[PDB]
DNA sequence: CATCTG
DNA sequence: CAGATG
């Protein structure tokens, strides 16, 4: 957690670059195991040697720790952070809806800053444009204080719409959290389940609704179950606006919404425990149901929730808080 | 995983 | 449809 830091990190820097500048998913994956095991690893590693040691751990890993350990740097690191194609492909997927993929075309045809894509935005496609316009926006945290606005908006207006609407705004934001990166609204309806049939207007009716009263301003993305797009607080009395923030909608069966929901309030870690204990307990989560374990190896057979409460309960667990939801 | 593109 | 993004 600290003892092997410095040999962890440079090994994801190397691991990332690999995927992103270069293509080596091999090599990247690569990277990334070894630096998986290291960070577990009890000891001080004191050499290349003794690293090697660790499975994931060939000889050329084993040959960057070493030059690592012996002098302060790297080269192929060093190497690397100067060079401007590497730098460019690092930048420009900075904008949402550019990836690497993409972040090699641009810089291939010499696209390598805002100005460029401004001048190319011929080039670029609806989400990419979007993810342009609102650069600066997209990179400024939430704060809260913005965050019950907004769910205030959301609420009331999914509300006026159906009322046997059920909203609810998971992420950080429901594990307490100061500030969010973006908002997450996990939506269902009674009349919508596992067997049903389908429901778009479902989802659509209310998207409509939030651009109605112009809460939603563009769209990224919208499909028959997950809707992606922008939004903003609407700016009071002129001299102060809101930056545009990035929202998203989903339709979840009723029969699977505290699956879902408990699941996407994190923190991954508050999953995973959760997770390796619903297993003691003879059982199975994940992200729509729990599932009775059975002994045969597995088994099935979605068990019947209410609420986060329903679930924790089967677990026999503490039910927490969602602040506490941390760890 | 679900959606967009081309 | 394969392939990209989030
Ligand atoms: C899991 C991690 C999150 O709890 C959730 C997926 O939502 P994300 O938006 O990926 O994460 P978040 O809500 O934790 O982050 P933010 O600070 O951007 O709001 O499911
Ligand atoms: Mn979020
Ligand atoms: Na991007
Ligand atoms: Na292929």
């Amino acid at each position: 957690e600290t003892l092997n830091g410095g040999i962890t990190d440079m090994l994801t820097e190397l691991a990332n670059f690999e995927k992103n500048v270069s293509q080596a998913i091999h090599k990247y994956n690569a990277y990334r195991k070894a630096a998986s095991v290291i960070a577990k690893y009890p000891h001080k590693i004191k050499s290349g040697a003794e690293a090697k040691k660790l499975p994931g751990v060939g000889t050329k890993i084993a040959e960057k720790i070493d030059e690592f350990l012996a002098t302060g740097k790297l080269r192929k690191l060093e190497k690397i952070r100067q060079d401007d194609t590497s730098s460019s492909i690092n930048f420009l997927t900075r904008v949402s809806g550019i990836g690497p993929s993409a972040a090699r075309k641009f810089v291939d045809e010499g696209i390598k800053t805002l100005e460029d894509l401004r001048k190319n935005e011929d080039k670029l496609n609806h989400h990419q444009r979007i993810g342009l316009k609102y650069f600066g926006d997209f990179e400024k945290r939430i704060p809260r204080e913005e965050m019950l606005q907004m769910q205030d908006i959301v609420l009331n207006e999914v509300k006026k719409v159906d009322s046997e609407y059920i909203a609810t705004v998971c992420g950080s934001f429901r594990r307490g959290a100061e500030s969010s990166g973006d908002m997450d609204v996990l939506l269902t309806h009674p009349s919508f389940t596992s067997e049903s049939t389908k429901q778009p207007k479902l989802l659509h009716q209310v998207v409509e609704q939030l651009q109605k009263v112009h809460f939603i301003t563009d769209t990224l993305s919208k499909g028959e179950t997950k809707f992606m797009g922008v939004c903003q607080l609407p700016s009071k009395n002129d001299e102060k606006e809101y930056p545009h923030r990035r929202i998203d909608i989903r339709l979840i069966p009723k029969d699977q919404y505290y699956c879902g929901v408990l699941y996407f309030t994190g923190s991954d870690i508050f999953n995973k425990n959760m997770r390796a204990h619903a297993l003691e307990k003879g059982f199975t989560i994940n992200e729509y149901t729990i599932r009775p374990l059975g002994v045969t190896g597995v088994a099935g057979e979605p068990l019947p929730v209410d609420s986060e409460k329903d679930i924790f309960d089967y677990i026999q667990w503490k039910y927490r808080e969602p602040k506490d939801r941390s760890e």
